[PDB]
This record gives structure tokens, C-alpha cells and sequence, in this order.
């Protein structure tokens, strides 16, 4: 089905922000978090592009929403919850499962477990990304999480996702990086990508892509992509972490 807003729907672009998840984990061990289940075992997989998970899909600000004195960084870290509005229940980090269940079906629910391995269970990422980024918008909670999980199979599949499988554990440049992602989707679109890491030597640990909210429902294009100012910490190179910590 179609990912379409009901409310609230005048914003420029979505962030599908995906996790480089054994990074992901080593800097939630490297900062001493408590370890998620998700993470615990570090166990490795065939596809090393199957480590590029699904964090969230995340609309931008709202022009409706801007036009009562709320800014990015307000709506960046309450989304739904922004007040004045749209002012819903806020998500809270520390205890996801406290949001609402989102309804998504048993055939969604499985699929997006296979690509978000915090979904569900006791870990309920899927509830707290819903509560932040979608309740406040009518999305369709299947089409919404069928959409991240489509989106992320087309980066993964693409040259981007390549590059990260065949670069698995390496160190990597964003020369080499931008070269990969510009054979699949464009040299022009290079700058949609914001690339985070942490750590010293620093690797990476989440990739977020720009994309066009009226291009969100069809397959990813050299069209569908907005470049940004942003390319994130990464520096000119880093290491693609490898399971284990
Ligand atoms: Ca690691």
C-alpha cells in the first residue's frame, strides 16, 4: 500500500535512517550501555549487507507544524510530541515498549523483524519509530514499516550496499564510498547521504538518506533524492565495524 500522511502532510523529504548494526552495537558496548538483545551475540551473517538495518523513516518538519514556533531541533527530537503541536503522546528511548502497539500485521511484523532486529519482543523499536515519526501523520503502520523495509532491500541491493558487504571489517574512504553510491543512484545525489560513526579509529555506525516526500511510494531514482548540506563525522575515512566487539 501507499505511505500517504493524513495530516501534517507539507514536509520536504523523509530521512530513512539505517543502521550499520554491528557498529551500532559496538558503540552502545564501547560506551558502556547495557547490551541489547539485539546485540548480544554478534552473530555474524552470509550477506554482510544484511548488517545495514532499519532505524526509522523520519519526515522532516512539518511546514504547518514550523509555523508555530517549532524548529529542527525541536522537531528532530520530538517529532510526534513537538508542542504546540502535533503534541502526541511522546516516545520515550528508555522505555519503547511503553508506546502503543502499532497493529501491523503478523506478515509486516516478521518482515520488518528480519531488517530491524529491535522490533518487537521486549525491544518495541518499531513502537517507539511509530509514536515519534508516523502516529502523529495517519500513516498506515503497514505501509509505513513495509515502505522502510522495501527501501532498505533497495540500498542494500544497490552499489552502496555492495560496497559496505565487500568492505566488510576494512577500512574505508568516502571517496570510494560516494564512488559506490553515485553507480547506483548518481553522482548528484551523493549528498543526500549523511554518514555517522563514532569511536577511534572511528567506524561507521548509521547511514541517512534524503529522500523526496512526493517520491517516497515508487522505487529509489536518481530523482527521488535530496541532497543536503550535511555529510556527517565520518571524516575521509573510517572503518566498516565488524561483528564482535
Ligand atoms: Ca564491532
Amino acid at each position: 500500500l501507499a505511505l500517504q500522511a493524513k495530516q501534517y502532510g507539507d514536509f520536504d523529504r523523509y530521512v530513512l535512517a539505517l543502521s550499520w548494526q554491528t557498529g551500532f552495537c559496538q558503540s552502545q558496548h564501547d560506551r558502556n550501555r547495557n547490551e541489547r538483545d539485539e546485540c548480544r551475540l554478534q552473530t555474524e551473517t552470509t550477506n554482510k549487507a544484511d548488517f545495514l538495518t532499519v532505524h526509522g523513516l523520519w519526515p522532516g518538519l512539518p511546514k504547518s507544524v514550523a509555523a508555530r514556533g517549532v524548529d529542527e531541533r525541536r522537531w528532530m527530537r520530538f517529532g510526534c510530541a513537538t508542542r504546540p503541536i502535533p503534541n502526541l503522546p511522546e516516545a520515550r528511548a528508555s522505555r519503547m515498549c511503553s508506546s502503543p502497539e502499532t497493529g501491523l500485521s503478523l506478515e509486516t511484523a516478521a518482515k520488518l523483524s528480519e531488517v530491524m532486529p529491535g522490533a518487537g519482543g521486549r525491544s518495541c523499536l518499531e513502537r517507539y519509530e511509530y509514536a515519534k515519526h508516523g502516529a502523529c501523520f495517519g500513516f498506515d503502520p503497514d505501509a509505513y514499516f513495509g515502505t522502510m523495509v522495501r527501501l532498505n532491500q533497495e540500498i542494500k541491493e544497490s552499489e552502496a550496499g555492495k560496497f559496505l558487504a565487500d568492505n566488510y571489517g576494512k577500512t574505508v574512504s568516502r571517496r570510494d564510498f560516494d564512488a559506490a553510491f553515485a553507480k547506483s543512484w548518481g553522482k548528484e545525489n551523493v549528498k543526500a547521504v549523511k554518514l555517522t560513526c563514532q569511536g577511534n579509529p572511528a567506524y561507521l555506525t548509521e547511514i541517512q538518506i534524503s529522500i523526496k516526500a512526493d517520491a517516497i511510494n515508487a522505487p529509489l531514482s536518481a530523482n527521488s533524492f535530496l541532497p543536503q548540506p550535511h555529510p556527517g563525522n565520518c571524516g575521509k575515512t573510517f572503518v566498516i565495524d565488524k561483528a564482535g566487539y
